[PDB]
């Protein structure tokens, strides 16, 4: 029935996913072959978080940022259909592995660092930075998945988010993330709402015998309660720690950006289609997130897949 729409340009699969607003589902985009991920959220029971995760990924296009290809309103749903991640969430893979090495956290955290540090960049924070919202894509990279609360979990919340008192709060997320990916559990938890919260204002938790004093050291600058001793975006650029093993600062500057539309892409539509191509190209840049936008979009991912540019 709301259905109807979408069913002509995907395929629907399983469930690969619930979240608290949406229902997820993986799909085949028809005209392309691409598989990618659908988010569906019933616009009668719940708020307009759905405008604000579209409004936020729409403006932000980066390398581990999830992609969004496509919106569709009907009658009662939302629907936004996104860069399918066949990796699982960063949660789930911490639960396996139990831990990760210092080497392997680096490696990762630094891609945590770059999505994060280039959100800002376009004054943006996150807000629910967590595990369970970096997922790993087909290149075993993140990109990270949730943006409901992008503004212009508790046992991730900076004491001054709980205080109500944006970015340095996003710090202290990372920081509690870093922790999780180094110690494979919460530097604070509690059955209790109101005794998690008090171990967050004390800001003291265990320090497990494996961590490199730089590790501790980080961990210290990080989870700092007062928010104005607490480690700037800046400083976590280029601190030693994050550079042992690579000797350049994160890179979080776009790979990617949006510069001219693509030579060769303009022109499958308008082969495929059969329309003139300055018309295929005036309409692409509408960037209405259409069935058009998305076509353009998932034949790009081929592109930077290295896949031929190609419509079946
Ligand atoms: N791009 C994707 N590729 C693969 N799986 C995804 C993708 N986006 C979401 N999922 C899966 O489904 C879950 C729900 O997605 P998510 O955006 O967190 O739901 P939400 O209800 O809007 N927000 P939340 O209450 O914070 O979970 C995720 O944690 C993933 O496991």
């Amino acid at each position: 029935k709301d259905y109807d729409e979408l069913l002509k340009y995907y395929e629907l699969h399983e469930t690969i996913g619930t979240g608290g607003f949406a229902k997820v589902k993986l799909a085949c985009h028809i005209l392309t072959g691409e598989m990618v991920a659908i988010k569906i959220m019933d616009k009668n029971t719940l708020l307009p978080r759905i405008k604000t995760e579209i409004e936020a990924l729409k403006n932000l296009r980066h390398q581990h940022i999830c992609q969004l290809y496509h919106v569709l309103e009907t009658a009662n749903k939302i629907f936004m259909v996104l860069e399918y991640c066949p990796g699982g969430e960063l949660f789930d893979y911490i639960i396996s592995q139990d831990r990760l090495s210092e080497e392997e956290t680096r490696v990762v955290f630094r891609q945590i660092v770059s999505a994060v540090a280039y959100v800002h960049s376009q004054g943006y924070a996150h807000r629910d930075l967590k595990p369970e919202n970096l997922l790993f894509d087909e290149y075993h990279k993140l990109k990270l998945i949730d943006f409901g609360l992008c503004a212009k979990s508790l046992a991730y919340a900076a004491p001054e988010l709980i205080q109500g008192k944006g970015s340095e709060a996003d710090v202290w997320s990372m920081g509690i993330l870093l922790y999780v990916l180094m110690c494979g559990f919460l530097p604070f938890d509690d059955d209790n709402v109101m005794a998690l919260y008090k171990k967050i204002m004390r800001g003291k938790y265990d320090v497990p015998k494996w961590l490199s004093p730089s590790s501790i050291l980080l961990l210290q600058q990080m989870l700092q309660v007062d928010p104005k001793k607490r480690i700037s975006m800046k400083n976590l650029l280029n601190h030693p720690w994050i550079m042992q093993d690579y000797n350049y600062p994160v890179e979080w500057q776009s790979k990617n950006p949006f510069i001219h539309l693509d030579d060769d892409c303009v022109t499958e539509l308008s082969v495929h289609h059969r329309n003139n191509r300055q018309t295929m190209e005036d309409l692409i840049s509408l960037w209405q997130y259409d069935h058009l936008t998305a076509t353009y979009l998932l034949l790009l991912a081929k592109k930077a897949r290295g896949k031929p540019v190609r419509l079946r």
